């Protein structure tokens, strides 16, 4: 049965959604 939602699960896909954003000036994904 579905594990996603919306609530603190959103801070796992943040984090992705901004690193992968920044790595291609920067060093983003870590």
């Amino acid at each position: 049965m579905r594990k996603h939602l919306g609530g603190c699960w959103l801070a796992i896909v943040c984090v992705l959604l901004f690193s992968q954003l920044s790595s291609v000036k920067a060093r983003g994904i870590k």
